[PDB]
């Protein structure tokens, strides 16, 4: 009996100051969000969106990241109207890092939970600065952190899809989801977009003032070395795409704990073989 929501949100206020030098805490944002349920689950109480949107994000010893992330985003995310989830996927042990494979895990682990029908795909250190950049699906893959400050408010090329993506289910299972093995910094986003062109579909994205996006500044990560193969495996996205992705995953999940604002999925995504 709930009629849809507005195509577009009312709720929205456009540009917002960002800030990332106060401390947070995240028993104080979730007093402030009391809307937000158990797991970091809200949909709209008046009306029903469109928008089924679990947000992914690959996850290691960045909490104090999150916190930001969190403090910024869950807000955001309900001015959207959304019925969406968080999904902090935080890769087990201490050898080299797997940020797409950690999104695969996020994908299928996700929709254990709920019918979603759209991904949201961010790094833990992203903030978009305009509400108006929609954190959901279109009809077309969308790259969502397009005016990074990091890169000077543009894209650094203009095939360049990494920060913070959007795909539809059906999206994401046409390109075989995400290469798993992209070990270490560098490539995997490319990747994804070889993937998604051989697949026929191009890049939707909101206009540069409204994509304008905030990086917390930070080091180098231990254990995310740039991978020196990453040249090469751009290059022969067609032929291994076939293969590696969905269709080639496994993975052992060691702990699934609800917090109020997320859900973190801790899991084991093994090393190169
Ligand atoms: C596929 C890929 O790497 N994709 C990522 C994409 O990469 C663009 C380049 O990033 C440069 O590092 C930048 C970084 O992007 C930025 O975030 C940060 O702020 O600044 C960094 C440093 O300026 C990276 O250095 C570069 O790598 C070099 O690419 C060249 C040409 O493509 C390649 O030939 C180099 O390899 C070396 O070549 C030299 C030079 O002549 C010598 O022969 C060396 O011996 C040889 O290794 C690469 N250089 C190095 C040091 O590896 C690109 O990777 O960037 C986006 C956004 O950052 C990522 O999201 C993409 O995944
Ligand atoms: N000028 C100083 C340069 C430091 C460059 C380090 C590379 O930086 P970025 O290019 O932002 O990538 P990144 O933030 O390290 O990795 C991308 C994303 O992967 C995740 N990630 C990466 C490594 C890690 O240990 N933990 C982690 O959670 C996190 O979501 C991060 O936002
Ligand atoms: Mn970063």
């Amino acid at each position: 009996s709930l009629p849809a929501c507005p195509e577009e949100s009312p709720l929205l206020v456009g540009p917002m100051l960002i800030e990332f030098n106060m401390p947070v805490d995240l028993e104080l944002v979730a007093k402030q969000n009391p809307n937000v349920k158990m797991g970091g689950r809200y949909a709209p109480r008046d009306c029903v969106s469109p928008h089924k949107v679990a947000i992914i994000i690959p996850f290691r010893n960045r909490q104090e990241h999150l916190k930001y992330w969190l403090y910024y985003l869950h807000p955001v995310l309900q001015r959207q109207q959304l019925d969406y989830g968080i999904y902090v996927i935080n890769q087990a042990g201490d050898t080299i890092f797997n940020r797409a494979k950690l999104l695969n895990v996020g994908f299928q682990e996700a929709l254990k939970d709920y019918d979603y029908t759209c991904f949201v795909f961010s790094d833990v250190d992203l903030i978009p600065m305009n509400d108006h950049n929609a954190y959901r699906c279109f009809s077309q893959p969308r790259h969502i952190s397009v005016a990074m400050d990091k890169f000077g408010f543009s894209l650094p090329y203009v095939q360049y899809f990494g920060g913070v993506s959007a795909l539809s289910k059906q999206q994401f299972l046409t390109i075989n989801g995400f290469p798993n093995n992209y070990w270490g910094w560098g490539g995997e986003d490319d990747d994804i977009f070889n993937r998604l062109v051989f697949r026929g579909m191009s890049i939707s994205r909101p206009n540069a003032v409204v994509g304008t996006t905030r990086h917390i500044r930070h080091s180098r990560d231990k254990k995310n070395e740039p991978n020196p193969q990453r040249f090469d495996r751009i290059a022969h996205t067609k032929e291994t795409m076939l293969s590696d992705g969905l269709n080639s995953l496994t993975y052992q999940v060691l702990d699934v704990q609800r917090y109020p604002l997320y859900t973190q999925i801790t899991v084991d995504i093994g090393t190169p073989s």
